């Protein structure tokens, strides 16, 4: 009778450089290193990080990253070009939950 409907999410290898990280990270250096070790020997055991995928007023794609901080840090320390990310389609109102009056008028 019924179906489940929701926002589109898709896992991709996303260049680290395109992830916008507005806020500072709180990091346990031990956990970053444990993650670096895991990524090196068993990357499949490290899930994709969740990323807001926002399309702006004129169709620009923007990728906002808030969580996944330890994984993000670990991929940076490995000088990786990309990171596995679950791109979750999100609206500017979704973004405003994080950014409030600082939310950009994305184009
Ligand atoms: N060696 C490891 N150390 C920590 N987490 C690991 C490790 N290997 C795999 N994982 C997995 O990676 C994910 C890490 O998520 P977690 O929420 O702990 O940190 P984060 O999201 O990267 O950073 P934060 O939550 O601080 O923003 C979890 O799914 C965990 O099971
Ligand atoms: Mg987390």
């Amino acid at each position: 009778m019924s179906i489940h409907s929701g926002r589109i999410a898709a896992v991709h290898n996303v260049p680290l450089s395109v992830l916008i990280r507005p806020l500072p990270s709180v990091l346990d250096p031990a956990k970053v290193q444990s993650l670096v070790d895991t990524i090196r020997e068993d990357p499949d055991s490290v899930p994709p990080i969740d990323v807001l995928w926002i399309k702006g007023a004129q169709g620009g794609d923007y990728f906002y990253s808030f969580g996944g901080s330890h994984r993000y840090a670990a991929y940076q320390q490995l000088q990786r070009e990309t990171i596995p990310a679950k791109l979750v389609q999100s609206t500017l109102s979704d973004l405003r939950v994080y950014l409030g009056a600082s939310t950009p008028d994305l184009q």
